[PDB]
């Protein structure tokens, strides 16, 4: 909500509660788990104008975990989820700099759209896809202000050498091509990033870098949304094997995203999912799924501010998965007040 | 303080600084502790009307510690207290889900009201006493509207298995019932619920069921505030044996609190308590005193915001206790900023 | 930014997102390391008017770090910085408890006015050169009202026993006294405070009493920033051994602060400076250089809430340093956004 907005100057602070459980069997054999998954989210969207054709931002949002006791796993979960500031001109483009989303998230936003799952490729702190830290992201609208609907991103992901391989990144290049016209739209990105030392030395994955591209389809218009992404990854796809206790990445990766939703006049919004991301190349098996399952959900919109939503998925993982991945359906219930 | 109020929608963003200091003997054998003890709040309270019956919110609240460093130990004592969502429906009821106040805290809040201490027996994450996290909580207003002061409510706890045995709980149900007729107030609350493996796998604590009950009595008019609890919890209170350093539960516990508070006009609220809190069937002694004490202090508001406390507590505990209770007595002077 | 000003009270939620990197050889080896350093900020500052001559005020910060993983590390570097609630009694001074700078500091911040780095002798949780916990602060203004620029405040450090002896400190008393005459000022600063039994069992620093004392000259008018700071500190500054593998406090230190500053009116501000920071009777060596080096500059300001800097460090430390302090140059680049 904008709270401030005085001189040029609009401070919009916000966030969310939101009750959440999982229903799965037993859940550690599933695909989201089982218990309680209650988190609030909090933090601030600035903008300031210095003149007027220059603007300056600044912001940062924060995940708090409420599934957790106030003793010892008091801080299982909590973390920051962006954290950037930049200045946009006028008709010349956009810059900013920190923890941020990649290029690549520019398509995969597209089937990001269900209820409480999904976007299962758009894994945090790996390299492009999701959420990284350190990143210079240079974004352009309307080519210049000359051609409309046309937008291009360029990303430069600055060396993060963490404590595991999971989440550490070297020095790499991105960039996004999107076009739409009329409720169609469509993105064509593509990034390549420097693996460390220590993503070498892991017993899963093999080579010196690590690309990933996606391409977007979406109809946005008319209260419909079908959207679609296909991607492929190359040693970038974080994956343990639970059988043998073995971390590292995928050598490829295939990943299908296809998405339906409907928006109904009187609040109510149907969701109709189906994703599928095998990994191939990998040592010790060759050909494993790591995602597949058809998505039966919808969310009820009371207001802007109050929604409720069921989601339930279908998952197609066998219990024959070589890495062990979870093979039993999840179920999720959620109210959720935001502002 | 309510920041926004626009279109139905109210966001009430609060917080307090306190200023909190123990004073105690060396205070490891002591009640409270000695040292700095100053805590910072922060947290949101929203709601918002989707019609003339129905109503929306959400709650979320946070316990920031500023008795830490800024080194390793940054952390200590971080933690959520509240996070939840729900719906109120004119005359029917509230639903609400997430972490939240058990059932029956909702008869242990009448006692709860001391400067500083107090409230021995509404402990965290313990099944029905106090916060707990995973909780579906159905409450009641004047029985649908339609006998006045009697309400009434139910709650679901669900089943939160933990790294420690002293925060874990299973499946249970609990209620409460209170009836209020000028300024006089009586409740009845009661919660079950299941024991997890960890927790039976404790030396201290026998059963498969954890049984909670607490009644009260109050009279809050006329500027006069005095309150009576009378409690007994079955396999539930956390007890641990600092001789033998074991972990786990109290088989029977008889929990009797009583409070005498006045307000002046002029600012200043003095404050005398009474806590005995006795447990029984203890394996290895039998019957051992977990709190006992008288309690005398003072708190003077100069405003809405701003307050001052003191809180001395005449511990009745004597270093003959077979646990290894604190047995010295506890200063508490705090300075409070709240919004 | 003033968010709500009704009846006396008035709340100030503030907060920046700084998007920071370093730019180093190798960065172990140099003086503020290599990576990314994105951070951000949030806290209130409230104050309410109890009558025409009594103000009650509370002040609570916190540091979020972004350039962490959502994972395991995800907690690094994430404190509260501030913490507390005092009073303030038209022209006889005011009072304060909590979290807070410590009173050497009011002569420290005056050379700490540089775009990153600077202030390097202004520790954090060292006795009274930074912000400590467990202090009050009792503070004056004008001399009771009677000579103008003459101020005097006072503390009391609290026993404050951790984990670590890098963190802890005992009972200490401190002072400071300042005069301002028409842009210039002087400030004299002492505190002095008992060392706990875990700093006396450390291989460094030999004492039962930490002292640290500063004097403070600038000036600030017409635009200009020229600054000073000269202060020695007896078994409190904290060091570490980087070949031996050995922490402690160094037995005598002799600081040297210059800053020299420049506002232009169209918004860019020049920043020159000078520290050196010398350790003498080090267990071991004898005397040792602690930080030693040239700051050359400069904070472009947008408005009152956008800002870019580049801070670039000359470092004189050489590579023969007996503790192993870094030796290499460390440049800052750095966009904010603050409201
Ligand atoms: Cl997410
Ligand atoms: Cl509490
Ligand atoms: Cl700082
Ligand atoms: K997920
Ligand atoms: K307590
Ligand atoms: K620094």
């Amino acid at each position: 909500a904008e709270i401030y907005n005085k001189d040029g100057n609009k401070v919009d602070l916000y966030g969310k509660a939101v009750g959440l459980h999982y229903f799965s069997k037993g859940g550690e054999n599933s695909y989201g788990g089982n218990g309680d998954m209650t988190y609030a989210r909090l933090g601030f969207k600035g903008e300031t104008q210095i003149n007027s054709d220059l603007t300056g931002y600044g912001q940062w949002e924060y995940n708090f975990q409420g599934n957790n006791s106030e003793g010892a796993d008091a801080q299982t979960g909590n973390k920051t989820r962006l954290a950037f500031a930049g200045l946009k001109y006028a008709d010349v483009g956009s810059f900013d700099y920190g923890r941020n989303y990649g290029v690549v998230y520019d398509a995969l936003g597209y089937t990001d759209m269900l209820p409480e799952f999904g976007g299962d490729t758009a894994y945090s702190d790996d390299f492009f896809v999701g959420r990284v830290g350190g990143v210079a992201t240079y974004r352009n609208s309307n080519f210049f202000g000359l051609v409309d609907g046309l937008n291009f991103a360029v990303q430069y992901l600055g060396k993060n050498e963490r404590d595991t391989a999971r989440r550490s990144n070297g020095d790499g290049v991105g960039g996004s091509i999107s076009y739409e016209y009329e409720g169609f739209g469509i993105v064509g990105a593509y990034g390549a990033a420097d693996r460390t030392n220590l993503q070498e030395a892991q017993p899963l994955g093999n080579g010196k870098k690590a690309e990933q591209w996606a391409t977007g389809l979406k109809y946005d218009a008319n209260n419909i949304y079908l959207a679609a992404n296909y991607g492929e990854t190359r040693n970038a796809t974080p994956i343990t094997n639970k059988f043998t206790n073995t971390s590292g990445f995928a050598n490829k990766t295939q990943d299908v995203l296809l998405v339906a939703q409907y928006q109904f006049d009187f609040g109510l919004r149907p969701s109709i999912a189906y994703t599928k991301s095998k990994a191939k190349d990998v040592e010790g098996i060759g050909d494993v799924d790591l995602v597949n399952y058809f998505e039966v959900g919808a969310t009820y919109y009371f207001n802007k501010n109050m929604s409720t939503y069921v989601d339930y998925i279908i998952n197609q993982i066998d219990s024959d998965n070589k890495l062990g991945v979870g093979s039993d359906d999840t179920v999720a219930v959620g109210i959720v007040y935001q502002f």
